[PDB]
């Protein structure tokens, strides 16, 4: 009851507006946590859910002591952290549940009360730590012996989401202006009604403003201070919103000192957190213990908006600072300690489109890796000051790697958007940016050609319905040729059907120049189980016809070729004869091996469909057509992009039963992606395990990647063996780190898994491993 | 995502504050479908949600129709319901998805789009006044046959959960009254938060005006009649909130004549339901379809809040239609009735004039039913009271064909009120009166022993312990009731303890051969289904603890290979006894079981006509055997202030404190003795999701008990199950449309051949023929 | 719980004496750790038989006393000794202190006071009771390893091995049969049922007068190659994890 205690929007609403005086909302209190876990946990019972509730009321009267945040930050200090022999640590057995509670709720209020309430040892110092992540022996030497690998890193923005809050609180105006560029987006208005209807960018001001008035009336107890005395006029926390009150009409300012410049920092935030519950260790008045979840509340709702959008879109936040985050995310890598415990970290920036400000960006970004390496490394440098892109490169030249750094690569990951109608090809004008965007990303390579040993990969990371796989083929090929030497595919999660998302996958390999060694990013398609994908979905799915009509040709090439289950096959193949004729309108009949024939030629661009590097790709791929004399596919396939007819068909949607092929035929999928995965030797990216994104496991016991560790049961016979590398890119948590993962891919094969630690640890190994194997830095 | 459109708060709060002079809509309603659905079904996936969606949207499209209420009834009615031998019948595929929609969506509005659009065969007379079913040649004729036998059948209410709400229409300012009642309770307040959040008194009231009044308009569309001309002055759906309008400025009423002179009847509802589709089968006016979309969600949102809140002047609505109209539903369509026999739970009432009024009313109702059946000669032409009815009804001769009645009274548990030196006193005597007022009726009249059979308490297990009903039902049994059925609550904090709580009322309350044990999911449930979605600790009263870890030592012990949980659970209760008990000297876990195994013993003979005779009953076995030391625990577990202090107080007990296979083990060890008596168990209808832990009826614990293969656990005995309606869940609900679920799950799911599935079920439906409360 | 017990009993007197709380508690804790099997149960039955009538002989008490009392009494030994009534030692006595107040054990305390702070029953402690050499068969010692062994291993808690050459037990004849191969998982000499152990190396008193580890890692190495027939692959990897298991649980900073 804790998560819906301090992550629960129907408790802002109702403390916020009702005044300070009264103390008699416990029966309030009750009543909104107990809808909150309804809102959230609709399949937890009430019965248990009263009775959770009706212990921690016992729980905290036995303790003698008030309920309020002071109350439930101490409660969690005891169940969940308890100092070890590096410091502050988390139980083994418990970090499985801590980790659930981290994508609701933030450490740092959790964190500060441990260190009050239960100091470290020897009185030594505690300053603000990277996510809190348990210990244990085995996984704490090997990662001293091997740094952690890193494969895909988001470099853009804060480090992790609990910064990022503190620099919402620097310029809220900035936010609002930002957030209601996005507020008339239908997404992130349907996202944000989703974490709470009645949010507006009128309350949200409202909230940002007041969440900041609060940090600086509650540092003013912890400077120990006497108040200023108008707090006689707070009886509304709503008189927040506007930063001054009107006591006897004079000026009233909320700005305050703190003890150092910076208020805004993990340093300034964790010491008036200390102070704060220092001082309200025995008692604390019930008006300011009312205000301090005004600002929990807020902290941790403002945190789960922030990281649910951040899924969907992806400007004048990200430039407030432009170079530091760089410098600190590099910081926040290599830990505390001589050794940097993450040694290759390919960090992915989004492309700028602008020129200069893709120098500018690209600058930034190397200029804060060779700060970061002055601090630790001591030699001489070429330029101690470059100011340009140009000498940052003369001074990273003389560094060389040795394993006790974090080594990089950028590797920029490409944007899609919504097709727009036209030009001879629905994905175009998406293609035209993109077409421009690559330019953008080629003169720097050739005009410096020393900058091609950072920028080591490019990537195509926004979804998968956005842009087909075979759209980036002339994208990927012209890179070749400018020395980018590996190209990574991020398939996205929006699969209308379990047999639809294996084509994508599929598509991805035949077309795109994937050679040995490239990689694939978050293959979910070819690792989930369809007894568990099956779990809460209607018995008819739907999706746009182009779809079935590619999902049903990739049905019959992959079935027909097992002796058994041939059925499918054939029958799929009868069947997709049925919709070429509906789509393509075509009175001659089509056998189904042209229509293999037609969607296999896909990879061709449809500018060169009617007949420099790009005038020579160009006319590649309209080569292969001219030399041999499949002209017929030619023509249906011209038909099947430039055909207004046609293309309207494919936007057309079906309805396809969702028990269309037996779990065993689905399987036969997947194990044959396998093959073709292990033939290509493609390596894949799998996404952080505590990520609710998927929403389909009701618990990480369930997770595909434990299926392509091969642990008995979860695998099923058939199951070629998979190169799985780990990154921590869309985490979905509050405070993340790839240490925090590993450890917690370590936990759950220990303990529910029934592994000893010295097999456990071996499985993770090999797959972390795997990051130096199928890593994109130069050799 | 049909649902959606039909039953949903939020897409209700948009439509009502938008006036209709602008139809702007298509992408309001859009967006609030998606939060409609993400707060109905969170774990669907946003990418499926929008697929499906967009579908919809075209499959309007492609009809040349317009996104209406219309609209979604045609889609609905084209895919579920279809043409069969016996009129309008359900697709078997599609049966199992449809019980789902009716725990949503109820079924007047589709039936009467679907006769509309695709009439029945011939023109054939066909009126609505029962669910729609699936036709299978292998049921039906079983039906034809062997009539169908219902034990777990509430009185209260009517027929079906939707002519509820057309009651509520007849009595508007009643249906606050009730509302206002329950809503003092912060009970109440959180169940209604829960459906609307956004929910007052007031707001109810203006939903009820303004479902009518709409209602009152749409009737004068079907009736042919031209609109009042106040259609100009009417632009905002709020308008109909008061059940008043204005014209310049003078009072206008909403009254209008009707044909039909029950208005508020289920007849009258769907003749105007048919003539409003005719009159739209083709192009509707944009403001008036508006007005339909609003009373489809002012229904199906209420019958939402009424389904869960089930669980004074309704009660004395009618009082004898009810009755009267709910044997008539039970009997089913045709000469011959589909149940053999029906027993009854009607609500005992603390007034013994007000009990004569109530058990005459529903006799008389009876004899009503089998006088229009059965054309047979009566002692008396009108009863007018109860020892007339049973002039009348012992005429009668049993010949199976009529449905067969045995009224069985279900007493009711409240909360733990504390005082009177044991948490459950003011219920006590409360439930001694209820017991009494029914003893000097039986012993005025003996004829009514044949009739009143059975006693049951159906509130739940947390409030009273099943112990407390020991000197109640046996006190009854000294009266010639016989029968005896115990429907435990299935909110145990830990299914060790449900499983606890079911071996208390075997062992503890005279559950003599022949009786039954209603919802005994905790006994069916499997323990790997039961750990999903739970946090990793729980957290019980410390009563409820150390009665769990005595009654594992009970069970435990036996097993050779389970047998350090036994010897463990030993150590941790004594450790808790001493906790508990607050006991300074030695204590021993024999001990427990000794003064334990005195729970069954009343509540003052702790301390020492027919509640003397039992008084002394239980005290002198007390006195005469030896030990003394459990009576002075048993006295200090009762009525101790300190002992009372310690046992409501709550415990932190690990989800995975007995592994599977132990809890497994205690499930069947339970059953062993449950089988050994020969005591049939009332099993729940599977739509009703109230545990809500089955993400499909597929994996029902009714499965496992009927011993499927595929969902059987080795060790487990065979028990007796029989079937019941109670509290299905659904707004249009009936046995033999659970007997098609339970047959089509069967079929489909399993693959049970249809003769074979039939065998597995017709196992279930004779049981309550075998254990059956009718006299001979 | 590294010595085979047929190995143990190699020249050994036929009666052992013991103190009387060596075996007082010996008796708890046979019960405790063979109550859960279900095949050697006769003798942790009859371990709670021997423990209360031991336990009257030491406490002289009147009344009666459970096994399952006993189990209280001896588990609650970690409070500090001037704490059985009841700088930073002050909170560790309150501690201590608010553990007796708080729970129900108040007769199981009562016992413990008496325990340590009664001549008669100290007497009784020092007192040395005759024990017969096989009170438990060779299984029935295997099996209480075995429990052990599973809680070291879900504890995760290392194990310091003696040099090989420091033949200090007097059993082993040769450095064949020491118990470290036990826990190594050799075939045959490794008992079957096990559980694995995670074991450092030192070399503290090597019981000859020079030997660095590199010597005793040597040692291990020929015994493994030459009298158990591996190869030196196979011989140097089970050496190895050993050997790494002294940089696993390293006391050093990281």
């Amino acid at each position: 009851m804790e998560r819906f205690l301090l992550n629960s929007t129907v408790l802002l609403y109702r403390l916020s507006t009702v005044s300070l005086d009264e103390v008699s909302l416990d029966e309030r209190v009750e009543s909104s946590v107990f809808l909150a876990q309804y809102e959230q946990a609709r399949s937890l019972p009430d019965h248990v859910a009263k009775s959770a509730w009706s212990y921690l009321v016992q729980q905290i009267k036995q303790r003698n002591m008030k309920l309020g945040p002071v109350a439930i930050l101490r409660l969690i200090a005891e169940k969940f952290i308890k100092n070890e022999k590096g410091g502050p640590k988390i139980d083994l057995p418990m970090f499985s549940e801590w980790q659930t509670l981290m994508s609701r709720v933030s450490c740092l209020p959790i964190i500060a009360c441990h260190q009050v309430f239960n100091p470290g040892p020897a009185s030594q110092e505690y300053s603000f730590r990277w996510p809190l992540y348990p210990y244990h022996p085995t996984v704490e030497d090997y990662i001293t012996r091997e740094c952690l690998h890193e494969t895909h890193q988001h470099l853009n923005g804060s480090t992790s989401a609990e910064e990022c809050w503190l620099d919402a609180l620097k310029h809220p105006e900035a936010c609002l202006r930002d957030f209601e560029k996005g507020w008339a987006s239908q997404e992130m208005k349907q996202l944000c009604a989703q974490i709470d209807p009645s949010l507006t960018p009128r309350i949200f001001k409202d909230r940002l403003q007041i969440a900041c008035n609060i940090r600086e009336i509650l540092c003013r107890v912890a400077q120990g201070v006497e108040l200023p005395e108008w707090i006689a006029s707070m009886q509304n926390p709503q008189q927040l919103a506007n930063s001054t009150i009107l006591h006897n009409g004079r000026e009233y300012g909320f700005a305050t000192v703190w003890p150092i410049d910076d208020k805004y920092s993990q340093e300034s935030e964790f010491c008036w957190l200390t102070g704060l519950l220092e001082k309200w260790r025995f008692n604390a008045p019930e008006g300011l213990e009312r205000l301090l979840w005004i600002y929990l509340l807020i902290q941790n709702q403002y945190l789960t908006l922030l990281v649910q959008r951040d899924d969907f879109f992806g400007m004048t936040e990200l430039r407030e600072e432009t170079e530091k985050s760089y410098l600190s995310r590099f910081k926040h890598a290599h830990g505390a300690g001589v050794y940097s415990q993450v040694r290759y970290l390919e960090g992915r920036f989004a492309p700028k489109s602008d020129p200069n400000k893709m120098q500018k960006l690209l600058f930034s970004v190397l200029r804060g890796y060779w700060e970061y390496l002055s601090a630790h490394m001591s030699m001489e440098w070429v330029h101690e000051k470059p100011l340009t892109i140009s000498q940052v490169l003369d001074n990273l030249e003389l560094v060389e790697p040795h394993g006790k750094c974090v080594e990089l690569a950028l590797v920029p990951h490409f944007i899609k958007r919504k097709p727009k109608n036209g030009e001879a090809y629905p994905h175009a004008l998406l293609f035209k940016d993109l077409k421009n965007q690559a330019a953008i990303l080629m003169d720097m390579l050739k005009s410096e050609p020393r900058l091609t040993g950072w920028i080591r990969g490019v990537d195509a990371a926004a979804n998968e319905m956005h842009a087909p796989p075979e759209l980036f083929c002339p994208l990927f090929r012209v890179l070749a040729k400018s020395g980018i030497a590996h190209f990574t595919y991020h398939v996205g999660e929006d699969f209308p059907h379990l047999i639809s998302g294996i084509r994508s996958i599929d598509d991805a390999l035949r077309f795109l120049p994937l050679r040995n060694g490239d990689r694939l990013g978050h293959c979910t398609a070819i690792g989930i189980t369809p007894s568990i994908w099956k779990r809460s979905l209607p018995l008819s799915l739907s999706m746009t016809k182009e779809t079935r009509l590619l999902d049903l040709v990739f049905i019959w090439r992959e079935l027909r070729s097992h002796p058994e289950l041939l059925r499918y096959a054939s029958d799929a193949a009868i069947e997709a004869v049925r919709l070429a004729h509906k789509v393509f309108s075509l009175e001659e009949e089509v056998s189904i091996t042209t229509l293999d024939q037609v969607f296999e030629m896909r990879g061709l661009l449809a500018e060169s469909e009617g007949l420099s590097l790009w005038l020579e790709e160009y006319e590649r791929a309209r080569e292969l057509v001219k030399t041999t004399g499949m002209k017929r596919p030619l023509k249906l396939y011209k038909q099947w992009l430039t055909s207004d007819n046609v293309r309207k068909q494919r936007a057309e949607y079906v309805e396809v039963a969702l028990e269309y092929l037996p779990d065993e035929a689905v399987v036969a999928l997947q194990q044959a992606v396998m093959a073709k995965m292990a033939d290509r030797n493609i390596a894949i990216e799998c996404p952080p395990t505590s990520n609710t994104r998927i929403s389909q496991y009701r618990n990480v016991s369930e997770h595909h990647i434990f299926r392509w560790m091969g642990l008995p049961g979860e695998a099923i016979e058939g199951d070629v063996p998979m190169s799985i590398c780990l990154g921590s890119d869309d985490p979905g948590i509050f405070a993340a780190d790839l240490k925090s993962e590993f450890y917690h891919l370590f936990v759950v094969l220990t303990r529910k898994f029934g592994l000893s630690p010295a097999d456990a640890l071996r499985k993770v190994a090999e797959v972390n491993e795997n990051g130096r194997i199928y890593r994109f830095h130069d050799v």
